[PDB]
Formats: C-alpha cells, structure tokens, sequence
C-alpha cells in the first residue's frame, strides 16, 4: 500500500495508458523515467493540442527538488517569451494524487537516439556544428545576470530536437540546476559530462556546461563518448589521458587532488602510484583529440573520407573550438559569447 495503491515502491506513479485527469489530460503512454520520476504523452483536451507531463516522485526531497526546477523554468520562460533561445517550454504545472507534475511542449528525438540510429558512426561535421551554434547561444542565454543559471546535467538525453527532420533543438531538465548564488550540492553533472572541478570537489560556476558541451559535441560526430568512466577515478584517468594533469594551481586548491593524484616532493603533481607493473591507460597527453577525431585521416575511424564539408580546415577549427572548451581552468576556459565569434562559426 503505496500512497493508498496509486505508486510503486520506489515512489513513482504508476501509469495507465489511457487514463483521463482532472477532465483535461489523456494519458497516452510512458515516454521514459529518470531519477525525478516520469515523463508521459498526454492530449490536452482544453487546447487540443499533445503534452509532455513530467510526474515527480512522490517524496519531500523530489518534491523540493522540482519546486526549483520551477522557478527557474518559469524565470527563463518570461525573459524569452519568442521561444527563440533553446529551452523547453513549461505551459504549467500541478499537483495531482500527491505528485507535482509538470506539464511542456511536445518535442521530438533526443540527440543519443540520434546517435543510435546512425548505429553510433556519428552525425556530419555540419550538423554537430548546427547543434553547438544553438548550444552555445543557449548558454550565452543562461548566463545572462538577471539568470546566472547553470544546468548542471547537460548531455545527448537532455537534448532535443523540435522536429524530427530538422535541426532546431530545445534543452530539457533543469531538475538539477541552481543559479550561481545558490549552490546546493556536490556531487553533480553526469559521470561522462562531468567536469574536472566537480570531480575535485571544488567551487563552481557557469562553465561547467561548457565542459559538458565540449564533450557532448565530439561524441556526436564520433558517435561515442569522449571520457568514458565507469566511476570517479577512472573518469579522472581517461581525462589526463587525453589533457595531461592538470595545473598545479589547480591541484593545490582542490579538496579531492588526492582522490586521483600525488604531489612530489619537488612541488608537481602526479597520477597516484599504481601497482605491481600494472598498466591500464595511456600516458597523460598521448591520447591525442587529433586522431580521435581523424583530423588529418578521413574524420573519426576515417569513415568521413573524402566527403564535403569535412575538410582538414574544417577539423582544424572544429578541434580548436573543443580544447578551449575542455580548459581545464574554469577562469579561461571558453565563455559563450567568444565560442559564438571561433571560425569554426563562419558564415
Ligand atoms: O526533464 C524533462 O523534462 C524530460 N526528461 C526526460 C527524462 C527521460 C526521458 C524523457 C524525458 C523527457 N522527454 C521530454 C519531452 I518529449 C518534452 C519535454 C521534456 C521531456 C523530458
């Protein structure tokens, strides 16, 4: 006897396809769960039109949780009421059989089911550009004072596409986010989109998505993702394969420098000590983002060999643009405005 037979036992509603509420809303079927709760298709009978309703868990800390996600939703849906800055449309929300929900616009495919249906060899150079052209817009929008946001989640699920023969995209769940006065948790970001100062247990501000963008935007045209870490420590390696270690000014402020990292006598940092000739990853920097990305070799496993629009120049840019994205200071890595003017943007 969960909330008097209407959940299951791990707080959520148990849907029923077909159901009709409040004399408003048909419930078609499930869409997809997350940690927050559901997501449903419904048809709005008062304005005849499809609906994404967002059912939150029925428990205090979701609950609250989403209360937030609220806020900033309608915050930044009253700043850009032309829809014309990339993020989802909340219509309206409330409670019902003691769940909130949420009530958006219909969308379409997610960037990862995009993915899948290339069977994961990667979208065109062109529309990765498309995608991180909007993406970076929106983050210019988030940053804006009066939002400050941080998403704090960006990644291929949280992305997508209005249409599904087009190019136009919307970014959902901002079930996570916070603005840059109140900042509530620490361990944050998904694992693969997680940035070096949240893996450090440091302060952070805005540019964390840019870190998420980076990598979100190679694995879409590799078709696989970049740091692929099945937990803290392995994410932390499989970056310095590909960055190196980073900074010492870093390191000496960092909670967690010790988690992944030494400090020598002679004032450097390095990897912790393993075992007993054991090797399990590549030496800091020699997993180079140009070979990754066939720069000079027909694209990513060189299957983009000899296309259009996949130019040596073009991946010259293109890996350009990541690596100020993937800076390992927060400080100087790159801010929307100046990604938005990179040539990798030429018109
Ligand atoms: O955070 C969300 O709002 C969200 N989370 C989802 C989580 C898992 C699967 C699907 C999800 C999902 N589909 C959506 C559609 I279609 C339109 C608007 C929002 C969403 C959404």
């Amino acid at each position: 006897v969960y909330n008097d037979g209407y959940d299951d036992d791990n707080y959520d509603y148990i849907v029923k396809n077909g159901e009709k509420w409040m004399d408003r809303y048909e419930i078609d079927s499930l869409i997809g769960k997350g940690s927050f709760g559901q997501v449903v298709k419904a048809y709005d009978r008062v304005e005849q039109e499809w609906v994404a309703i967002k059912i939150i868990k029925n428990k205090k800390a979701f609950l609250n949780q989403a209360q937030i996600e609220v806020r900033l939703l309608e915050l930044m849906n009253k700043h850009d009421t032309e829809m014309k800055y990339y993020i989802v449309h909340l219509k309206r929300h409330f409670m019902f059989r003691n769940h909130l929900c949420l009530v958006f616009e219909m969308l379409s495919y997610n960037l990862y089911d995009l993915l899948r249906n290339t069977n994961f060899r990667g979208v065109s150079l062109n529309l990765t550009r498309k995608f991180a052209q909007q993406m970076c817009t929106a983050l210019l929008f988030l940053a804006t004072p009066e939002l400050s946001i941080i998403h704090c989640d960006l990644k291929p699920e949280n992305i997508l596409l209005c249409n599904p023969k087009r190019s136009a995209i919307k970014i959902v769940d901002f079930g996570s986010s916070c603005q840059l006065g109140q900042r509530i948790y620490q361990y944050i970001q998904s694992r693969f989109y997680r940035s070096p100062e949240v893996l450090l247990g440091m302060p952070y501000d805005l540019a964390i998505d840019m870190w998420s963008l980076g990598c979100i935007l190679v694995e879409m045209h590799t078709g696989e993702p970049l740091f692929s870490g099945a937990n803290e420590v392995d994410q932390m390696n499989k970056i310095v394969e590909v960055l190196g270690i980073p900074p010492a000014h870093i390191l000496d402020q960092a909670p967690k420098a010790r988690k992944f990292f030494e400090k020598l006598p002679d004032g450097t940092w390095n990897l912790k000590k393993t075992k007993d000739g054991k090797r399990e990853y590549k030496p800091p920097g020699t997993r180079k983002l140009h070979n990754i990305l066939g720069v000079e070799t027909g694209g990513p496993g060189g299957r983009r060999a000899g296309e259009s629009g996949h130019t040596v120049a073009d991946y010259l840019k293109f890996k350009d643009l990541i690596l100020r994205m993937l800076d390992y200071d927060p400080k100087t890595r790159i801010q929307p405005y100046y990604a938005l003017q990179h040539s990798f943007f030429k018109k």
